[PDB]
């Protein structure tokens, strides 16, 4: 359902996450496909990636409806619902928070899960 547009958007980003955090293609691949661990490399990506897009703050919590105002209509309550589950974000740190977030999310709905 993701547009293609969005991965030129992201480019810049994602490139400097991967930099930051020591983050590999096949980390992010597998995470993709729906096996997460908590390993910071992906865990801090996905948090710095969702940062730069404003979709989190600086204690990892979610900014519901610029969330809600990325995605598509049809999964628009889905979303609602699984943020009502998943939300608030709880873990140690910024990572840990998204890592528990995904492992929340990949769960509660697998047919539309991803990470770029
Ligand atoms: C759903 C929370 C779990 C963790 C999510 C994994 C990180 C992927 C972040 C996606 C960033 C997309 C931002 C692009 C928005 C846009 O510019 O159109
Ligand atoms: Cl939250």
């Amino acid at each position: 359902w993701v547009p293609p547009e969005v991965f030129d958007l992201v480019a810049e980003d994602k490139a400097r996450c991967m930099s930051e955090h020591g983050t590999t293609q096949a980390q992010i691949d597998d995470v993709d496909k729906g096996n997460l661990v908590n390993e910071p490399s992906i865990t801090c990506y996905m948090y710095c990636l969702l940062e730069a897009f404003s979709l989190v703050d600086d204690e990892a919590n979610v900014d519901e409806d610029i969330m809600l105002g990325l995605l598509p209509d049809q999964l628009q309550e889905r979303a609602q619902s699984v943020m009502g589950k998943c939300l608030p974000t709880s873990g140690s740190d910024n990572c840990n928070k998204i890592y528990n977030l995904a492992k929340c999310v990949q769960e509660s709905a697998p047919d539309v899960w991803f990470v770029i």
